[PDB]
């Protein structure tokens, strides 16, 4: 039912070289914003995270894919916006650590407590805290966790695992790096073992490799984690046909989709940026990655499937969806891979908003875990790092720069960044907020105890 | 009490290492946001521009001066926030130029038309378009133009000069670089000549150097631009005592405060960042500039006086205040200089919000012309550019990196950035908008017919 509006168009309205032609607005917004404010309960929440998707990453993707004056029909369409802070903490001192990793930030919105880089579901004293997904399930809501990364990666793992190091994917790494969590030492187990215990109704992503490990203790000792999932009643799917065939997902038959051995394939291919890449080389045009395929569900397809299965729960549901490789390609100084994964996320955001606008009691939030390296610079820039010129939709060149690491991976950055929302309680993302306020916002919107 | 609320406190509410201790919100914001929405006329508008003040610059300055969980009482206190685009145009092709300079962006919000880099008050066809200040004056409102830069500099110059290159400060520069604008060639003249013609009520800043020049033609041929200003009824002040002695500023008594020959002094000093500076040099604590003075009005002081003098006009006033050297210090890879000028701007914003909250019909907007180079990165970063470690208010180290230029000056960046507002019609900065939308928003809120 239409009541709260989703923005229909914020593209430049006309000829950008003419007076008024670059305007994104067509009239006053006071009434539209009033219509966007409701404090009624959120029956459902869909939280979409672009990993590393700072304002710079949004702008670069929009400039390339949609044109400077273009509009992301998903990402740019949420009417209530603000800027939030995502600093982590130094484990020893408890003081702020100004640049977080994916684990401490996902732990912050999923538990409401700040923590140290690399921690999942625990605070600086390594004490476990319940996550918004575990809380939703406990309250009888359906739950979904979707990501284009390995499911053991920090972002999706924070919702279902409590470990002292994000490296504890399976039994082997846990025994070596998180001895206190190792199952054979009396702990709760590896990230994959804890994910199997958490039992969200719908879990979709990559990361099949770790399921080949076998447990070192417990009821399923000696069996692979895949065998364990099967013995525990999970429906396992591995491709788009398998996924489409699923008709239900619930506690009796939870769904686990493992679509790649490690990360899922990126949407677009292009070369890595290089030293004086914008002065020494010709411009790059991105191209679709052949490895995608009709056999691999897209992030928008996984999102739609999750929504269809979780919406069957009369009480409501919580769903987190992660466009994971925006960050990974930004680390790899690869504009095409980075931008393609941002376009990918925009499609999933559109599916979420289409659902939310019709359902009327769904709060949709779109943001990032932290900012990143990429910068949009003048075409004639002579920079010390890695740069690349790109042919955009506008038929002009845009140059991107990665200038914060001499090491193999570009670095995260600490800038506050955009958080946007639509639906019941969306006012709580406007103005300056902290990433831990998002936990409390989601908890209150759902009316959780 | 002031119906429209100013955010009182969005600092972290407690122990950031404890659950909820880093929250900036104390409860639901739906009602507060409803109370912040009004479409009544803006009687007055105060536009504050932090040149180069992207989200990264706001965050770095907050982290250093207020701590990561701190709160800028001015900058962070506006309740309605969005992200806006500021791309310029390639003059020859008319397509977007993804990274603007100060001239094209200030032309965009002051005229509503996109333009090429370096252009002031003209489009890509070199055609003049009226500025919001010129229009405000024509309508019977009082007008103020305040900046810590030279008054010929792009930001304040865009409100009163129409020239094909921002370099046309005076007669000499104009005759060689903007032959078509040179007075002795029939044009409207240099930036300073046009500024004297525009005759705003209150003009305060630096740039007295150019006034030594003498007109090549016109009624004041042979006289220095300063002699000319005196000759045209201008009330000239040059220090703080002379300025805070002025009791009135109007058309027969326009005020021209020239407080420095070039740019006004920055607040704080520190070493410039250097290669591997966060690794090879000690962390830095910023030092107060001993030559910043007590006979030189601060930005907050110039803002307050301008407000006192412009508010006597019953119809209303338009005032633009620029914290100009955030950008200039970012170009110089100087974190302390940059952060201190951001702190300086925050003080001016507090004065504006305090007045606006009492007055009730004043729209205040805080934003920047474009983004910039500085990035916050991990303490152990090994970057190819210039870096520096800083001792923050939290008693922890923050490292900043400038990595997009091997040249003498760091580069602007193209990322969309925060725009925030308070007062009538503030809803028009929420969500995604363009810098040219801000012109239409100001014009319409004042009801300039
Ligand atoms: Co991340
Ligand atoms: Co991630
Ligand atoms: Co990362
Ligand atoms: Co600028
Ligand atoms: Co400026
Ligand atoms: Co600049």
């Amino acid at each position: 039912t239409p009541e709260m509006p989703v923005l229909e168009n914020r593209a430049a309205q006309g000829d950008i070289t003419a007076p008024g032609g670059a305007r994104r607005l067509t009239g006053d917004q006071t009434a539209a914003l009033r219509d966007s404010l409701s404090d009624k309960p959120a029956k459902n929440i869909i939280l979409l995270i672009g990993d590393g998707m700072g304002d710079s990453e949004i702008t670069a993707a929009r400039n390339y894919a949609e044109g400077a004056g273009g509009f992301f029909k998903g990402i740019d369409a949420l009417p209530l916006t603000g800027q939030y802070t995502h600093y982590a903490l130094n484990k020893k001192t408890g003081k702020p650590d100004y640049v977080t990793d994916s684990a401490a930030s996902a732990t912050a919105w999923s538990t409401g407590v700040k923590t140290y880089n690399g921690a999942l579901g625990v605070d600086i004293h390594e004490k476990d805290h319940p996550t918004i997904l575990e809380m939703a399930k406990a309250a009888g809501l359906a739950t979904g966790n979707v990501s284009t990364a390995e499911l053991q990666d920090a972002t999706p793992a924070a919702l279902v695992a409590h470990v002292t190091s994000r490296k504890c994917y399976g039994p082997s790494a846990t025994s070596e790096k998180c001895p206190g969590n190792a199952l054979e030492k009396g702990g709760k187990g590896s990230i994959t073992e804890q994910l199997l215990n958490a039992r969200a109704d719908v879990t979709l992503g990559g990361g099949a490799k770790t399921f080949a490990e076998t447990a070192t203790a417990g009821e399923w000792q000696g069996k692979t984690l895949r065998e364990q999932a099967q013995a525990r009643g999970y429906q396992l799917v591995s491709d788009a046909a398998s996924l489409n065939s699923v008709t239900e997902a619930n506690q009796q038959k939870p769904l686990l989709g493992l679509f790649a051995d490690g990360n899922m394939p990126v949407r677009w291919l292009g070369p890595k940026a290089t030293y004086h890449g914008n002065i020494d080389k010709p411009a790059v045009t991105c191209t679709p990655n052949p490895q995608r395929n009709d056999s691999v569900p897209t992030l928008a397809q996984m999102t739609d499937k999750a929504i269809e299965l979780l919406s069957k729960n009369e009480k409501g549901f919580f769903l987190q969806v992660e466009g994971a490789s925006i960050d990974k390609q930004d680390h790899a100084a690869n504009p095409c891979g980075q931008i393609g994964e941002t376009v990918d996320l925009d499609e999933a955001v559109q599916r979420a908003l289409e659902f939310a606008k019709k359902e009327g009691n769904t709060l949709v939030i779109v943001t990032a875990d932290h900012a990143h390296a990429s910068q949009i610079v003048a075409p004639d820039t002579k920079a010390p790092g890695l740069t690349q010129a790109l042919n955009t939709k506008d038929g002009a060149v845009m140059v991107m720069s990665y200038g914060n690491s001499e090491e193999d991976s570009q670095e995260h950055t600490g800038s506050q960044l955009r958080i946007a929302a639509y639906g019941p309680h969306a006012a709580n993302v406007v103005g300056l907020t902290d990433q831990t306020d998002l936990f409390y916002t989601m908890k209150a919107a759902l009316g959780l105890k």
